[PDB]
């Protein structure tokens, strides 16, 4: 299946390329950079959402599923992009955002008018408690309550995300039909698949029970916010009504998912989705459940990474399918977060890439990951994301569960905007992103980190990624082989083995700044190896003295 063998490149289009000079990346800009992506070697593009939206959550608050936001272009520009993707032998996946819409979507503008409106039951409306307060103690992921009051009609509406992202009512069959008609509209025009935004949230517990009260916080995000009673029923209905009618790929964004849930979504026999993004490996550097959420930082712990990635590799080894990612539009640059982004930036970027691309699953490359883009030193006032604005207000100003200094430090490590500063094309003004003024500043280190310098340097992170993708297309063991963690207890080295039809692939990566040692276990000592890739210049893999961030992948001969 082409989706098993794919390498996906995720574009965050407002930050990719600005062809028309307004500072906002656009769909013709994407078209003009497709040759670059094909030369890297990715065969599938996932576009973050370009549908009409007032941009409260930068496109994830959609106000029209059948038209583009004007700064991206028009549907004609989108149809051309689909065509240009296909002319290059590639595929395009769009972002399906159907847990919620914008409050400016015509559906919601109508819903909120009156209880008798035909759109009233497209959304989730509930009476206040007798004292006027919210139906329950559920929280929003972007801080505060999940409920907002509408004075006109005397009810609250639910939003798991912002107050400008009212949640759709999937109990109403008319809403399910509306979603399936959106999907067919785009698929009939050549969209090859969907990345499904917060897909585990679409089914609600319609009794809306309170969470057990904590004492540490007023609003709670927990187990009712996902995996509702009708979740898999709905995904199975979407497959029958839509996905089964096209040659397509689907990936669900699945924050909160564990390995058994992943098998419910991804086991082919269940006729749901092809794969999902879990957050469990993204969650290793926060406390389990602080009121400060992901902003309650912990240092990188390689043993925690090895345990989580291994549970996923073994859990979906012979049923379902994994996604493989360290970066996306919601995550910091991994080398800044967990590694060295200075003197060992190249070695480190290549080392995290080798850990990831040596595994079973579909790899995702976030725009700029392939040139080693890094987190930004911009001051807090320059950040754009509503998530930061809302968390500063709740955690620092109001509840005082984080100090100013601690919050600033956490945002410098994990703010989503580190992913969103423009793609770095060359060393000229605004890194070649725009001839105008970019919507957020370009990262201050762009003169040293960009596509131009990368293509001029044979030792670039770019060529290393290009090689990993080539290897994947040449060596079927990388796609189909099983997985075994080796040297499990080593606190510096992530090593593992893939096996397929009597061939072995050995991946050994020192995720640390200091020297380390890998010794092959006893069963492998009489293997002969050929080195397929390494991030140091100078094949006896039974014993490897590893330099800082040294990575090597060998195949048995
Ligand atoms: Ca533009």
């Amino acid at each position: 299946e082409w989706w098993k063998e794919a390498v996906v490149y995720q574009i965050y289009p407002r930050s990719f390329y600005d062809a028309n000079g307004d500072g906002f990346g656009d769909l013709q800009g994407v078209i003009q950079k497709l040759d670059y992506i094909k030369n890297l070697g990715a065969d599938v593009i996932w576009l973050s959402p370009v549908f009409d939206s007032p941009q409260d959550d930068n496109g994830y608050d959609i106000s029209d599923y059948k038209n583009m936001y004007e700064k991206f272009g028009t549907n004609e520009d989108m149809f051309q992009l689909i065509d240009e993707v296909h002319k290059r032998g590639m595929k395009i996946v769009m972002d399906l955002v159907v847990n919620h819409t914008s409050d400016e979507h015509a559906w919601f503008a109508e819903s909120r008018k009156s209880k008798d409106n035909p759109y009233r039951d497209y959304y989730l409306w509930k009476d206040p408690k007798p004292d006027g307060s919210e139906p329950n103690n559920w929280g929003s992921i972007f801080s505060g309550s999940a409920w907002t009051y509408d004075e006109g009609t005397g009810q609250y509406y639910l939003h798991y995300f912002s107050k400008k992202q009212p949640d759709l009512n999937w109990e109403n069959e008319a809403v399910r039909r509306e979603v399936y008609d959106v999907m067919r509209f785009w698929m009939d025009r050549g969209v090859d698949g969907w990345r499904m935004d917060v897909i585990p949230s679409i089914s609600k517990y319609t009794d809306f029970p309170d969470y057990e009260t904590d004492h540490s916080r007023s609003y709670i995000v927990g187990r009712y916010h996902s995996n509702g009673p009708r979740l898999h029923e709905f995904i199975q209905e979407m497959n029958r009504e839509v996905l089964s009618h096209y040659d397509c790929m689907t990936v669900g964004e699945a924050n909160g998912s564990d390995i058994e849930e992943a098998k419910k979504y991804t086991d082919a026999s269940r006729q749901e989705l092809n794969m999902i993004f879990t957050f469990e490996h993204m969650d290793i550097d926060k406390e389990q459940n602080s009121p400060n959420g992901k902003w309650q930082i912990k240092p990188f712990d390689l043993i925690a990474l090895k345990k989580t990635m291994t549970r996923w590799q073994t859990g979906l080894m012979n049923v379902g399918w994994n996604t493989l990612y360290f970066e996306n539009h919601d995550q910091p640059r991994v080398i800044s977060r967990w590694g060295n982004d200075r003197k060992l930036r190249k070695e480190c970027a290549k080392a995290f890439a080798t850990v990831l691309h040596g595994m079973k699953g579909t790899p995702f490359i976030y725009q700029g990951e392939e040139i080693g883009m890094v987190n930004s030193d911009m001051p807090l006032e320059m950040y754009d994301d509503l998530e930061i604005k809302n968390a500063y207000r709740e955690l620092v100003v109001e509840n005082k569960t984080m100090s100013e200094k601690e919050f600033v430090k956490a945002v410098m490590i994990k703010g989503r905007d580190h992913a969103r500063t423009p793609m770095q094309w060359d060393a000229g003004k605004h890194a070649g992103f725009t001839a105008g003024d970019p919507w957020i500043p370009v990262n201050s280190r762009y003169q040293d980190i960009n596509v131009k310098e990368s293509l001029e340097d044979q030792d670039s992170i770019f060529f290393y990624y290009q090689k990993l993708i080539q290897l994947r297309k040449q060596y079927k063991i990388m796609i189909y082989g099983d997985y075994q963690l080796l040297q499990e207890n080593d606190p510096q080295v992530f090593s593992y083995l893939r096996e397929y039809r009597g061939e072995k692939l050995l991946v050994v990566v020192n995720l640390s700044e200091e020297k380390a040692l890998f010794e092959a276990p006893p069963e492998l000592i009489h293997e002969r190896w050929k080195v397929l890739i390494s991030n140091y210049p100078q094949a006896d893999l039974k014993s490897i003295s590893l330099k800082p961030y040294e990575a090597v992948m060998g195949i048995s001969i």
